[PDB]
């Protein structure tokens, strides 16, 4: 089984100058529920954004880079090995695998953001006429947590004649 895991703000901006554009606890929490005993695929530039590889699941980092070998992480060169990964693999970023893969992968879950972020990076388009609301949880806030946000699973439609 292959997902999207990904947040997004309300036009879509996934980061800025390398980083989240936002500050949210709650998000990576879920992240880290998701994920937690699974693989994580992501390109090297989101690699490097977060430095180290996250403990307790498998990370894999594609680059063409063939002298990339970090400790704690797996290297793929091409898109081609993403489907030889065993078990529940997540596109976890960033933009150009998003784009590479969103058109491949069977459900995503997205962390709308619910504000207007200044970016550079987007998760690419997408209709909810494609897409089948599994799921949609609003976030709790507190002080610390303080960006509305949507927990949502989107499944893909299947297409038949009507
Ligand atoms: N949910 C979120 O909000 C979220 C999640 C993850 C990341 N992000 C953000 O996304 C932004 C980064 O996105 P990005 O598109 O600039 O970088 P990216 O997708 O993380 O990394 C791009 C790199 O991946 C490698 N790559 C991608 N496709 C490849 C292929 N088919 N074959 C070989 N190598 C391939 C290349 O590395 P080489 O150049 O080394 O070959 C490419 O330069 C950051 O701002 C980060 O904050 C946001
Ligand atoms: C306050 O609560 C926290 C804070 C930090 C974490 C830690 C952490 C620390 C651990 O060890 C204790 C651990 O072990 C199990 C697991 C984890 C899990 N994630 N963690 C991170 O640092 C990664 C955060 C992160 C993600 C993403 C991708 C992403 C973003 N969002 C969405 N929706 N999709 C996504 N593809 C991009 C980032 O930069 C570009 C990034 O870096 C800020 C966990 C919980």
């Amino acid at each position: 089984t292959l997902s999207i895991l990904v947040a997004h703000d309300l036009q879509r901006v996934i980061g800025f100058e390398n980083q989240l554009p936002w500050h949210l606890p709650n998000d990576l929490k879920h992240v880290k529920k998701l994920s937690t005993g699974h693989t994580l695929v992501m390109g090297r530039k989101t690699f490097e954004s977060i430095g180290k590889p996250l403990p307790n699941r498998r990370n894999v980092v594609l680059t063409s880079d063939t002298s990339f070998n970090v400790e704690g992480v797996d290297v793929i060169h091409s898109i081609e090995d993403i489907y030889q990964l065993p078990g529940h693999v997540f596109i976890f970023g960033g933009q150009t695998l998003f784009e590479e893969m969103i058109d491949k992968v069977d459900d995503m879950y997205i962390t709308v953001i619910e504000g207007k972020f200044r970016g550079d990076t987007f998760f690419p388009p997408y209709t909810f006429e494609d897409w089948e609301v599994a799921s949609s949880v609003e976030g709790k806030l507190d002080e610390k947590n303080t960006i509305p946000h949507t927990f949502l699973h989107l499944i893909r439609k299947k297409l038949v004649p009507r």
